[PDB]
């Protein structure tokens, strides 16, 4: 409703409330512990065997996750589901996404593999498929991407031709990088009827003509199964058509929303796990008669890691909190999808923010381990390789940076003040871009990108601050650290693209306006970062208590 | 002995000239071509097999490189070497960045493996070792690092005691991460006599008591052999003592200078390869009915990549060019080491700059390939993994960042405005460095964050300047690449200086300093979008690094 509580509304009015992890009720904390115990003695123990080929172990693990209720969170109760708030589904992603590639096995099943059926599945379809997906008896896979089509999903080339008796749809094509392909019982495949209508198709594993290429040799997440799905004259019952023929884009787009914030959450969990390894090793490794964790350059890293993680975590749950708020007393796939679509920009922001925060965390984590961070014997080595795929998933970060500004171009507390100034700078640059390129503003990708980065930092900075005022303790420091640098990036980012939007003398005032919108007093990043570092070493990881 | 020529002289005065890549005399352009041929026809064809176990293929490859004279470049003539200018061994390092792990095999051998003998090798021990190393008949290894000691190399605890006889030394200890250990014939090992005198020793592979752990499993450079070397009562002839007892630190410190600039050149080479791969893929991959290379965000990456590579490349060869001149009319280990040591600071700067530029280039290279960049079937995937080790090798970038400010701590109007901004960066560094000293004094070492921000300014200064001065001679796209780098360097300078200044000054005095830091980094907004797009177009046009061979 209110202009501030609506999607992207934070861009004009400050939120009068923000959901933080300190708001997790007892049911959320209960499941987080359940998940933590689950990965503690079920996933981690088989991780090494899985990283070495025994991908089939993903099957008995998904069954236990199912028996724990972790596979029925986002499933309607009338189909074996628990239908719980998105925060529960989110915290689960967070806690599961730090033990290994099993996070992708779980992620592909619970989101893209299951949601399409929940959002567009007919009664019969949901009755004979969902129960098994929520229990874990069956594992799902999503088949959209193809060799010559990825970011441009709607370009799939797989063909669907109606059989002579019109009782089946004959599919022919090749699916690229399909998660869970090695053992999924159900496949949601995308093909074009007569080569013209992008459509979704429920396809069972035991179907003639359906084969799979060998496991892909990847940089990371080796514990996850990824194969090419080959469809050669695969007859699919006409009743297995998911959604509307020609309207398969509707399924693809809607699931992406959940994939996004879910990934943001997982990135936070992995970043936290990586910080644990770094903090513990910074304490345990001694060089030059001193634990390296006591060296200025190591503290700088640890403090920065804690700061970015805190900012991303705040943004993620603030986003999820808004979503659940909107889903209150709201039933029906249409209503559910709409509620979520409301914060699509927020979803893209945290996904870009989270993936990138985790990139820094695992990078510096390796650095802290020195040569050892380059050994397969150290878990940090695996974290570095596994984290690289995140900037590609749920739409690459480039595609997401192009979407974030979308809903902006025709579609006293000093720190808080500066946050509001960040918002104004985004609007300013955004406006100047449109008042110069009009319709073809989407061509100026570099301009949109700069806008998106300011928006991401604005949202991130505000989430960190607002939460810091409520939490207190170290929180304010971690927020100050983030905001300081967000201001640095904003000024530089704006000055790198503004010259492209204006010139002459009319630009002179524009640049000055920017310098003013990003004005602030320099903070002692040295002192602040060390303070956070001390807290990190003292806690052996993320310094913010549960 | 001019003012600017001296090590760090570019900090007080402007250089009268800089050695650039287009200043390569035919001799250099020759060996470079030989290396390129050696890689495409010998090394590359075997890369896959070596990355899958057959590490012994390094032996025949090393023999071939030896017959080509690539292993004798930095070796004295009277020992089967060619004793050529450092520029040559540097370009060879750069061109070998396409051999994958073999680059480490070659690098460890020619630098840490051979140099110790060349620098401190006794007359007789150089005749019976150097010839084989220079020919490739014998592969050398360097054993300094230990499980408990890495950055603090001198903390090694491998012990050495003189036998009753007095003719041999008994070695006991463990050396960690030894490149070439799987097939090396000669080993330079560091130990302390009676646990107090850091000393280097020559140990032949076939020496009883010396064993090796299994091949280390790492994230990258799998084509390289890396094993743990164990010493259980190893007998070493007294004459096998390399250098002077207790002065083993000298060997370790001098080899690091060469390793750093050769690595910086290596990183530049790897970056170019990653760029070729990225440019090529950007032209072939079509999404949304158009080559991705036509989209703004991809062009931004391609432009930034070419810009950072140009800066690093300019700084690297300018550095080596200085060393070479300071080496003219000089022979002997002592003179050559002091000549190279003169630019220890520059070596560290290009070491940090190179590895960080390559890091960025392979990362965006992976991004450009989307999912396929995560696939072992695409070379960009291996390059991302192989690159990671560079920020650790030759001293971690943290250690190097602490060394750069060293010299700056040993003390207490338009017209070519671009070159002026470069001068201000130099001033910026001096301002911060000074304030740090006039506050913490002799204890300024503990303020590593402060030293790091100072080092990052010195790095961008040297790089930008070296990039700008070359653009003036080179012309063409050069100026554009130099401008792209300069603008960004100034932004990083302001942010960095201001992120460590509140630590040195406070109150009213602090505000004055803050305004000075800003003016010293004040610049006029440049259109990076336009400039990067211009570089991109050139990249896609040249299919990689736009600057002509
Ligand atoms: C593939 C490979 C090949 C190798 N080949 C060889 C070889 O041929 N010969 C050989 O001798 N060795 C070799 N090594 C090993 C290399 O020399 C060591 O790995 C390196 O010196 C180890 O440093 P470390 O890992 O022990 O530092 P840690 O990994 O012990 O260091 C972690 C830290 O360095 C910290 N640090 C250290 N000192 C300071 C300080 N004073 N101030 C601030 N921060 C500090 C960083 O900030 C960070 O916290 C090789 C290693 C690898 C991985
Ligand atoms: C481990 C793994 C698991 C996977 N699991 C699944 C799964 O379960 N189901 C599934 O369907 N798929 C899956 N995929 C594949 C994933 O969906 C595709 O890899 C992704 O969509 C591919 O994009 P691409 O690689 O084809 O882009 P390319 O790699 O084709 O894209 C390169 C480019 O995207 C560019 N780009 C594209 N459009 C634009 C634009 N408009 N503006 C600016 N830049 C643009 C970037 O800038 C860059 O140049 C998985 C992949 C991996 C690696």
């Amino acid at each position: 409703k209110k202009l501030w509580q609506k999607g992207g509304g934070w861009l004009l009015e400050v939120p009068e409330r923000v959901y933080t992890p300190e708001d997790f009720d007892e049911s959320v904390k209960e499941i987080a512990r359940t998940t933590r115990t689950f990965v503690e003695r079920e996933v981690l123990p088989l991780l090494e065997r899985m990283e070495h080929g025994e991908l089939e172990l993903n099957v008995p693990l998904m069954r236990k996750a199912g028996e724990l209720g972790l596979l029925a969170i986002d499933v309607p109760e009338e189909y074996g589901g628990l239908d719980l708030p998105k925060v529960i589904s989110t915290v689960v992603a967070e806690e599961l996404s730090g033990s290994g590639g099993f996070s992708v096995t779980y992620g592909a099943h619970t989101s893209i593999g299951t949601l399409p059926l929940v959002y567009f599945g007919t009664e019969e379809q949901k009755r004979k498929y969902l129960p098994k997906l929520a229990s874990g008896e069956w594992i799902a896979a999503y088949c959209l991407t193809e060799p010559g089509s990825g970011s441009d999903a709607l370009a799939a080339k797989t063909r669907a031709t109606l059989s002579e008796d019109g009782k089946h749809y004959i599919l022919n094509g090749v699916k690229q990088w399909i998660s869970n392909a090695g053992f999924a019982h159900l496949f949601t495949v995308f093909a074009k009827v007569d080569g013209e209508h992008f459509t979704a198709f429920l396809v069972e594993r035991d179907t003639p003509g359906l084969s799979f290429g060998p496991e892909e040799k990847k940089m990371g997440i080796k514990a996850s199964s990824t194969r090419q799905v080959i469809l050669e004259d695969v007859k699919v019952p006409v009743e297995n058509v998911l959604g509307e023929i020609g309207k398969g884009h509707k399924i693809a787009f809607n699931v992406l929303n959940v994939g996004r914030y879910k990934l943001g959450a997982g990135a936070v969990g992995g970043a936290k796990r990586a910080l644990e390894l770094s903090a513990q090793y910074a304490t345990q490794r001694v060089q030059f008669g001193r634990p390296i964790g006591r060296f200025g350059l190591i503290q700088q890293k640890l403090g920065e890691m804690a700061s970015r993680i805190y900012a991303a975590e705040s943004a993620v749950y603030r986003t999820v909190g808004l979503i659940d708020e909107a889903l209150l007393g709201k039933k029906g796939p249409e209503a559910v999808m709409a509620g979520i679509e409301e914060y699509a920009v927020e979803a893209s922001i945290i996904k870009v923010l989270g993936s990138e925060v985790l990139d820094y965390v695992v990078d510096e984590g390796v650095q802290i381990h020195g040569g050892y961070g380059y050994s397969q014997e150290y878990p940090i080595e695996r974290a570095y390789r596994d984290a690289r795929i995140n900037r590609i998933f749920e739409g690459t970060n480039e595609i997401n940076r192009l979407l974030i500004p979308g809903m902006l171009l025709r579609r006293e507390d000093l720190e808080l003040h500066q946050v509001q100034n960040l918002k104004k700078l985004a609007l300013m640059v955004a406006g100047l871009a449109v008042q110069k390129y009009g319709q073809g503003v989407e061509e100026e990708q570099e301009v949109l990108g700069a806008v998106a980065d300011i928006l991401i930092d604005a949202y991130a900075a505000e989430s960190a601050l607002l939460r810091a005022r409520r939490l207190g303790g170290l929180a304010p420091v971690l927020a100050r650290i983030y905001l300081a640098q967000a201001l640095d990036r904003a000024q530089a980012g704006a000055l790198s693209v503004l010259p492209r939007l204006v010139e002459g003398d009319e630009a002179r005032v524009v640049y000055s306006a920017a310098r003013r919108l990003t004005k602030r007093e320099p903070g002692d990043l040295v002192a602040l970062r060390r303070q956070a570092a001390e807290a990190v070493l003292e806690a052996g990881g993320y310094p913010i208590p549960r």
